[PDB]
């Protein structure tokens, strides 16, 4: 399998995040509502995205830090497909969400920003996720965090320990190569294709150069 | 000084948060806008429960995770006075959501949960962190976690380290006395209070019970 392309919506309302999705949602195949169009919209933004692009995978990057069930829950009666729970939550609201994930035949991933331990990655596991993300933080690449050999060896070893990896956060074109060889399930770009002098062009470069390396 | 009280709203919607409001804003200190209304209803949740109780403190329990700053100044745009950050975040998260707040005049709380570490509990303190809110995961509670040693241990210390510490997660009346003689700055009750026959006397049992204990 090629690796899937996702917007991010990092939006703060959704005609701002319709500014986007009207010139590329049928450019990629995972429409993200960004924790930030959470925050800023609520739910009503997994609802309201869906209902327009029912036919594209909807991950809801709620963050879930505790409250798994009830979260999810919230997130999956709104029609998302995935949603993601970051790292340092307790595993039993991990496994909590992935139990309400089940009933509506939907997805955790587990959102791995800042500070996580691999003794984590192996209770993920044993609770039987499937999806880790690594996403390198925003404010880390704020303040000069480049990718780096360490965050191409941790991912192949999250890859071998059976996840799906995803990989995020500041990504530009220029850097997919960077993980060629290891089967990335799929990569997300926010920034450089909202802010793209032509996101259209953005999006399908991303595809191309995944296609070409894959 | 009294622990002060704070009530979470983890309602889904509005109208349900003011179920609580109408009966117990008055008799509560701080009004906590719940990561699940967050969610429920956007940071509208903020702005509203602000403009009607504009004496209050309320915190935006947004446990934010990453984007410090911009989730930041989105909660205090909307009027909050205190805004989480989740403990695992990058340490430039939760300094960006500081400085954000430094500008509001507002306040950062880092929300205790996972592996986190002594040494991190430092760079909090040395990023200029004042306050955590050192929690019992609601899911936790419910595999069966009970408040015990280890947990008045590692309050104890928080507080030596310098910071204001709350404490929370599924607290009932009985828990109280666990904390008797810590200076614990905010003890929360979501459902103790929300979930009672009367939440009005539920807030008044747990006033009265950290007058006797820290009087
Ligand atoms: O490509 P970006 O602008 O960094 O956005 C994608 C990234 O995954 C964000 O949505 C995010 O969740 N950052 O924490
Ligand atoms: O007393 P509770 O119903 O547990 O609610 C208070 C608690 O602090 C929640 O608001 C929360 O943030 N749990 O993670
Ligand atoms: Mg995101
Ligand atoms: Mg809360």
């Amino acid at each position: 399998s090629l690796p899937m392309l996702q917007v991010a919506l990092d939006n703060q309302t959704m005609d701002s995040a319709y500014e986007t999705t009207r010139l590329i949602a049928e450019e990629v195949d995972i429409i993200e509502v960004g924790t930030i169009l959470c925050v800023g919209e609520g739910v009503r933004a997994v609802r309201d995205l869906k209902a327009l692009y029912p036919h594209k995978i909807v991950l809801a990057d709620a963050k879930i830090a505790d409250a798994g069930k009830i979260l999810s829950r919230m997130c999956f009666e709104a029609n998302a497909d995935w949603v993601t729970v970051i790292c340092c939550a307790d595993i039993n609201t991990a496994k909590g969400a992935l139990d309400v994930a089940k009933e509506f035949n939907g997805d955790v991933q587990i959102e791995l920003t800042g500070y996580w331990t691999w003794e984590q990655a192996q209770q993920w596991r044993d609770a039987g996720i499937g999806q880790v993300v690594y996403a390198r933080s925003r404010d880390a690449q704020a303040a000069g965090v480049a990718w780096g050999e360490a965050d191409i060896t941790a991912i192949k070893r999250l890859s071998d320990m059976g996840f799906k990896v995803t990989v995020t956060g500041g990504l530009a074109l220029e850097d997919l190569p960077l993980f060629k060889g290891i089967p990335i399930h799929v990569f997300i770009a926010g920034r450089s294709i909202r802010d793209a002098a032509s996101p259209v062009e953005a999006a399908r470069q991303f595809k191309r150069s995944i296609a070409e390396l894959w």
